[PDB]
């Protein structure tokens, strides 16, 4: 067993295709997700071409040690692909039909500038390395690309799953390399952000602002401290489910935001305090009327000024 | 070893069973079970059948590699299956019966629209790709369908274990697939949800209420807050044990609907101080008159709608 | 390689036993415990049978491979037990005696009931399927069933590790199935739960009922209040580390009955200030006093009726 | 392949060495630590002898498969070691010399009376179990029994890496069984305990003793109970990080006392306020101004009391 | 298969290449991290040789078992490599050129005492045992050291890949091992630490220090302790993503330092306060006033110490 040799001087063409049977387990933190597909592998070899009309038999079927087939490789994966050989099936003029069920960890780094509003492509690397009898060249066969109709990733809206034709070749180590990228494209299903995080977040940050109709500094900086505590909670549970990141993403700036919120609700409390005791309740008194215009305007604004620079 | 031939133009027909041994790890987040269970296949092929005169057994007994078996897979697992070959027997008129024990981490999606108090269909996809020579159709053998008496799956109930006799034959890749389904119907064990989870949660807020028969603004704040703080634990706690579905659940709903009770409770103790300080108790204390029979009459009217809505 | 043929027509009796190296990781929530230990397995297959004097050795050593050996299983393992042959001897007769080295995760309910004083009986399922030349049954040589005396399970007491004699034989697909069970019996190590969980709560609860000698609405509410929260903290605590239960489990009860306290002493908190507020401190003074006396006695006498009822 | 025969009727030594390459993941809950390490046998089998001058090679590198190798095994890990042969070699009076390079989760108790400022004995336990043409029994080789430089194990200070040289030679399932103790003698580096729980820890008690300083039952109470909470914190914290022990800790006791400094502070909090109530503030004064001495006093002496008894 | 002999008493030399293909999960508390590379290696070995024109063929294949291939292994791996052979060519001189695809989890320790703003050099080390007819030594062919373009470690920057070209050759229980140390330079993103824990541990600093401009004793309790609760839980989130170190951490000393502030303050806010009650306002009046300028200078001095000893 050793490459088909060449006819000419061409490259070996090993033509493609992944169909999803299973996506599962797309980890945030981590950058991976869990696949479970049919990799098709086809090219000719010579050695293994039949009569048809004198063999009786149209198509021959072999075992994977007895012929000579490429070896494919995904570069993203954690490590080597889980495969079954489903098929081999050789046609004749000794085009082979390769079949295999695989399950396979990838690696594939999202965006989460705009989480949890957020739409990915994830990527699945196909690679093969030449031989020095001959290159080897990868191809798409469009056919044979796909994903059944179950294929369900919790929480995410499958939009497509599509290869990239043209394989990117190079050289690595003084060998050539012909490396395909099959895209799967995805978008958060955002709707359970909004009752889980973001309405509780503005409702606490909203009963803050109570504070803005209220002449006792005890209760004040009671509601003020407590929220801005409640606060923190979600920040927390906000940033254990996310990846550390070296750009500032939508709901990032946002829960930053806030803080500012609760820390000048306090200078606030602290200063209307102050006036009151300093026996000056008018100048306390109009600041306090103030905020409680201003404090919903900025927010709103700022919250409009990041909505533009995020999307 | 391959396919057997037909006698006339029939595609092979392979009866399954699946005999639950153990059931196990519902995770509940991930939509996955791990099910432990016999394997059965039975098929006929004659170039295996034999006179039981001449040879002087009933039944022959072969070791896996000797004989030609077809390739069985499930759809919905994480990783191909544990598979132990218990037994493989053939009778005279060359019918093989195989026997194997798997285990196995099966991808089963879950309505969570009423949980605690919901139940689930969790399913086991049996598949089978025909080969050149000849076409596999699957078929349920009922005799050998089931789970044995002490199968218990942990905080849930099991209801029946059936497959559809019928199974879903379709193209893949220009290939027959033969598809069929085993049901394993559950439902959850609602109990514990109700003195750890339901009940607390009624008590902080009613506690909320208390707020209600309280002239204190400075009481009032704490008594809202320090029990809106508890009840953002529980909403925490809850959604940790949950997937983000993009659905409203039944607990959702509820949880989401407090929050909504503790924003206006807080906006009434606000009202009420307010009006006090501003010297006119009359409208103050017949905001909080009406509360006290609004709060819990709005409360247990909402709970009637959503309970009508969701069963 | 196929079962040893009868003498007459009795079944095969293959003698088991099993002896404890390690136990460890007892998971409560998964309900599931880890083993190592040595299988023993003992039965008479006359094909090997030889003489000492023509062959040199009084016993003789076979490889796996070479012999045929029983399909012993366990019933209750999450997957196929990790096995390593450690001798395997045949005395002239044919008589084998194999011994393997073996480690598997064990599931096995839990009764949850007493917690955390509870104990516990840890099964191990020995099975044999019966073959179509002849059945097979299973026997304990008592000999043979042990553990060493280092075994420990951590926060676990080892009472016993016994087997019962005599299997359970039945059908199982049609055919015989010979099924024996190994008992470890457990008991808990309560001890730590005492200054970790029961102590904390107790004072937490006791350090609530302080209110009955405070006027102070505001700082009875923050008594209140404040250790129902850190009440709220245990339960969280304690129910993460067990599995949900369709049953009330000891501790179970006392978390929610404490509940209850608070709730009532909510009540008494907002009545001792209402009549205040409305000018009569004598009846307020009177239910407060009574309080002082019920609160404690009312809670030992319910923890009585408790302890009854559960052990 | 079968056991080296007795020249009179001594039994096999078998000489073993552990040297420890990699040291790491000591797991304080589970009780269980990692280790790489190289694993060499050493005995003689004459059968495998020759002569020096005749044969002109000085040793002979045998395949694993091709010669009698001793079951060696390991008696306390979890699961049966990952181990690669690194090397054979017989020299001419038949000293067959082997190394393998093996990596296991070793499952050795740990002592935590004194932690944070405990020391451990961790435990390789060896085994060999005789065979029935000789008995085998393990020997150490000091010369083969180390570890690297480098062997660096997180938070702990690695004393010693010895083995004790007499084995354990006992009887089990009526064949001799020789054990050896390999103990690698570790301390703990407390150091990171002192800033992050020990200090916090003190400090959040000594904030709870300013209300020794303050006649304002809102403010102590609101002091006393915050604090406990923030206790809580570091008692679940510090729980959550160690296993269940069935004896009292160093800092189990600790945190255990410093519970009924809290538990006493309010008492001390509530008599005060009480009596102010009650119009006998002179009473409440001297309560105050003792407990202001006898807190710390008491705290300084329970706590030479506890370090004298653990250590 | 044994190595090849000498031409004159020379060691073989192993010319070896590391080419990273991924890199993940840098796990800071376990001081490990994963790789996916080539490996590459290259020795002559004489009995492989052949007349090129006699062939017909510039080069030769081996599939692994046919040649002897030295025996190389990492020394910081926690299991040994998952390696996958990817070619082996033998060029007319029997020069032999080997490739591997391999993934390994690498300990690697990291110095702690700069994080967030910290940089590492992960190490890879290479080894080769010396056999007893020939000494093997490692050497660099630095044409085959490298990684991908697309190589990314979640939240840091790489640096460089390189090799120390001199291999380590040392004595180890008798024979020579040569080792090699491939270097990973990296550096933490700390962008994400700023408004995720630095940020907010700020805000609710300098919230505690506006109980500066409050007379309220009550009000300042309640400042003063929640932020310190809020403090305590920014501790432990940071405590619980790094591994316990015998040394002073830069965070670890800003979170320890910021303690005795938060102490500080409660002394400062319970002396004003007995003071006041003491009916001598005057001198709480000017610590409080002194306060508002020592604790912010105090703190800033602080740290630019602290910065100029960590940096
Ligand atoms: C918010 C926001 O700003 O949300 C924007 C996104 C849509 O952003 P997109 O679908 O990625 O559009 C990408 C294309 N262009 C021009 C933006 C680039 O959310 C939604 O549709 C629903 C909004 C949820 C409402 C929040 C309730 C409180
Ligand atoms: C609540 C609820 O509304 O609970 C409803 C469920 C029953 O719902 P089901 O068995 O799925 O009925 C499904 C069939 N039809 C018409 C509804 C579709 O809970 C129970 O029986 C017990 C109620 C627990 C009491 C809560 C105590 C506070
Ligand atoms: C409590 C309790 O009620 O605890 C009972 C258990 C003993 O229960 P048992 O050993 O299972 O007896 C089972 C047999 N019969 C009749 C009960 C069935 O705890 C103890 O011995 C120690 C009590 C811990 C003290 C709690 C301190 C606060
Ligand atoms: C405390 C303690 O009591 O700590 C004792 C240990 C030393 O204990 P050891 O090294 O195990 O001595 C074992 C031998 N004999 C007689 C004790 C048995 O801590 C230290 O050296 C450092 C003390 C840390 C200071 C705490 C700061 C607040
Ligand atoms: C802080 C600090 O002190 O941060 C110092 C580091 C740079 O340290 P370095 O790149 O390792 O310099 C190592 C070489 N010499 C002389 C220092 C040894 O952070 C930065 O550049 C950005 C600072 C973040 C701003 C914090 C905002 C609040
Ligand atoms: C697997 C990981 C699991 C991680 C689990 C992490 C759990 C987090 C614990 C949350 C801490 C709650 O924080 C707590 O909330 C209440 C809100 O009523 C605050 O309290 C506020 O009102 C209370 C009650 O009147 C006062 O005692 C208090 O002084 C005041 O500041 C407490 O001061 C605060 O300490
Ligand atoms: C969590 C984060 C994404 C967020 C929080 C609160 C409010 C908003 C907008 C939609 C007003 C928001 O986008
Ligand atoms: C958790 C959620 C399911 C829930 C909480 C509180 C009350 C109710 C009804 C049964 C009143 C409820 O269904
Ligand atoms: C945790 C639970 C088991 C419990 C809590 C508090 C008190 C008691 C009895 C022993 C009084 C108790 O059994
Ligand atoms: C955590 C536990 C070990 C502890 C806490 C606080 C104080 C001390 C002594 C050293 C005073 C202590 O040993
Ligand atoms: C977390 C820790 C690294 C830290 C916290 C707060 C402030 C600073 C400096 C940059 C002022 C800091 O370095």
């Amino acid at each position: 067993v050793s490459p088909p040799p060449p006819i000419a001087d061409e490259p070996l063409t090993v033509n493609t295709g992944i169909y999803l049977i299973e996506c599962y387990s797309l980890d945030d933190k981590a950058e991976t997700f869990k696949v479970n597909a049919f990799l098709s592998l086809s090219w000719k070899d010579r050695r293994l071409a039949f009569d048809p009309v004198r063999s009786g038999v149209r198509v021959k079927t072999y075992e994977p040690e007895a012929i000579w087939i490429p070896e494919i490789r995904f570069v993203n994966v954690e490590n080597a692909r889980d495969a079954d050989v489903v098929d081999i099936s050789v046609s004749p003029d000794g085009t082979v039909q390769y079949l295999e069920r695989f399950s396979a960890r990838v690696l594939s780094p999202l965006d989460f500038r705009r989480y949890p509003f957020d739409s990915q492509t994830l990527h699945i690397y196909l690679i093969v390395r030449s031989v020095d009898t001959r290159n080897i060249v990868l191809a798409v066969d469009l056919e044979k690309v796909g994903k059944n109709d179950d294929v369900f990733l919790t929480g995410w809206d499958i939009e497509s799953f599509t290869a990239v034709v043209k394989p990117a070749n190079f050289a690595l180590e003084d060998r050539l390399e012909s490396k395909l990228d099959y895209q799967l494209r995805i978008s958060r299903q955002y709707f359970s952000y909004i009752p889980n995080i973001i309405l509780p977040m503005l409702f606490i940050l909203f009963i803050s602002w109570t504070a803005f109709w209220s002449t006792s500094y005890e209760a004040n900086v009671t509601l003020v401290v407590s929220t801005l505590i409640a606060h923190i909670a979600f920040n927390i549970l906000v940033e254990t489910n996310l990846p550390k990141t070296p750009y500032m993403t939508y709901t990032g700036a946002i829960i930053f935001m806030i803080y500012l919120f609760y820390f000048v609700a306090v200078i606030e409390v602290t200063v209307q305090h102050y006036l009151k005791v300093e026996s000056q309740p008018a100048r306390a008194a109009s600041i306090t009327r103030a905020s409680r215009i201003a404090f919903p305007v900025v927010f709103l604004l700022a919250n409009i000024i990041l909505a533009f620079l995020f999307f």
